[PDB]
């Protein structure tokens, strides 16, 4: 290259999503040129510092009355869209361009959409960083668009016609199809498959076509659980997909983000690039960065060092899910070994006063001090604990409410800890019992009130003088 401009994103090896020119998912917030100036260069640039490598653009809002007299034709925002294209080009960002809806979400004007893409598909065909998303939420509110009673009918015909237009003028540009508002359950995937089959027959001559440069765009409005199921089922069917709009409503949907990361699916979140948008500002910590930081969510960003490289130790890299009760028994393990703190390093997933593990056991190349334990069950304990040290464990709380939090501890004298969950203090100062020896073990328990979701459990040592074997958490 002779600039930071990114190369064409392509379907990944696993055929789950589009990845960039380094094999990594596209991740990004949104902006709009539907009625405003292009977001300024400096604000677009900031997305790189938030771990993103892509921008979702709602380029123009369709006119429901087109082509009637006084209706607004596509192309009116060209000078603003050109600015977003150039800015993302120079910044080394991907750009996903779509048609927005304004007051008409779950609807479309077919002629307007065809005319939009006749203009814009050739215009950006040669911009390797740019992807085309046919039309935002064109049907109320999800699949099957191909049903005769879809509201409105005929959206698959629009998808087909627009696809033909795009591919005529922009033969190598990634195309994202459907943009389903509500994509949920095994049923949602099955209905989407009817749409896919119909589109495929019309465009490729075979209901079961293997896409080379297309994916299903979908939104998160079925909710994280049902959306995850629909995505899993579609992926099993052999069709890649791409998250193009979702929110926790109100801020990043941490749970859906986690699942998309797990599944290998690119995502565009519904928080905006300053100065303006119709939802929440992605640069305000409370709607994005704090949610990421508190949850323990991590990915490898294209630029910078945020989010920090980190993850769960053991448990197959999955967040440790809390157990529940059925009648009088526990459905899964409640015990998190102290020595199984998140990887990431000193100042990231733990803080240790010395970079060496002086105990030399279990994780000899990290800074936490670990020795063999003679407590019931064997294994290891964290030792050489001093004031200001801390340890983090990424967990996933299944249900909100009261939990018994237990620490398995040993100490010659008294000691003090405090425990945070998602960077919220749940214990205050917790005085720990002197047991009279560093391998004389007791279980200390305090009741805590937890919110549901992915969250870091952080143990803060307010003093030294204790060893820690394990942590247990169970609903009351
Ligand atoms: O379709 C709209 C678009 O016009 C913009 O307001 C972003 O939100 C979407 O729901
Ligand atoms: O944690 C203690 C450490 O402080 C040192 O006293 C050696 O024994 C360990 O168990
Ligand atoms: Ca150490
Ligand atoms: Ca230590
Ligand atoms: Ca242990």
């Amino acid at each position: 290259a002779s600039s930071p401009q990114r190369g064409r994103p392509r379907l990944n090896a696993a055929r789950t999503t589009f990845v960039g020119d380094n094999g990594q998912p596209l991740r990004g917030p949104y902006t709009s040129t539907e009625w405003t100036a292009a977001a300024p260069y400096d604000q677009i640039a900031r997305v790189k510092e938030l771990g993103f490598n892509a921008v979702h653009l709602y380029a123009e809002c369709f006119d429901p009355r087109y082509p009637a007299p006084g209706s607004k034709a596509p192309g009116y925002a060209v000078n603003e869209i050109d600015k977003i294209v150039e800015r993302t080009r120079e910044l080394g960002l991907y750009l996903v361009i779509t048609i927005g809806n304004g007051a008409n979400n779950g609807n479309h004007n077919a002629q307007w959409a065809r005319d939009f893409w006749k203009f814009y598909a050739p215009r950006y065909a040669k911009e390797t960083h740019v992807l085309y998303e046919i039309h935002n939420e064109p049907v109320a509110w999800g699949p099957p668009y191909s049903s005769s009673t879809a509201n409105p009918p005929g959206a698959v015909d629009m998808e087909i016609d627009v696809y033909r237009i795009i591919r005529t003028y922009a033969p190598e540009t990634p195309v994202l199809l459907f943009s389903y508002a509500v994509f949920g359950g095994k049923g949602g995937a099955a209905e989407a498959l009817k749409d896919i089959r119909a589109f495929n027959k019309a465009v490729f001559g075979n209901e079961n076509a293997v896409w080379t440069n297309e994916a299903v765009a979908f939104h998160g409005y079925a909710g994280w659980q049902e959306t995850t199921i629909a995505v899993e089922e579609l992926l099993k069917a052999g069709y890649p997909c791409f998250m193009t709009e979702y929110a926790g409503g109100g801020g990043l949907d941490v749970e859906l983000t986690y699942e998309l990361e797990r599944l290998g699916v690119s995502w565009l979140t519904f928080q905006y690039i300053p100065p303006t948008g119709v939802s929440d500002d992605v640069t305000k910590p409370e709607y994005f960065s704090a949610l990421v930081e508190n949850s323990g969510l991590s990915w490898t960003p294209d630029y910078g060092n945020w989010p920090a490289a980190r993850g769960v130790y053991g448990n197959g890299g999955l967040a440790r899910e809390t157990a529940t009760w059925i009648n009088n028994f526990l459905t899964g393990t409640t015990r998190i070994e102290a020595e199984d703190f998140d990887w990431g390093g000193n100042g990231v997933s733990y803080y240790d006063t010395d970079s060496v593990n002086v105990g030399g056991q279990y994780r000899p190349d990290e800074g936490v001090d670990i020795e063999k334990t003679s407590d019931t069950g064997g294994g290891y304990n964290v030792g050489w604990i001093s004031e200001g040290e801390w340890l983090e464990y990424t967990i996933r709380v299944r249900n909100p409410g009261y939990y018994n939090l237990s620490l398995r501890v040993a100490g010659i004298s008294g000691s003090r800890v405090q425990v945070s969950f998602g960077n919220q203090d749940k214990t205050g100062v917790w005085e720990l019992p002197a047991t009279g020896g560093f391998q004389t073990w007791t279980t200390a328990t305090r009741q805590v009130f937890l919110g549901a979701g992915l969250q870091k459990l952080r143990i803060n040592a307010l003093s030294g003088g204790f060893n820690l074997n394990w942590i247990e958490l169970s609903p009351i």
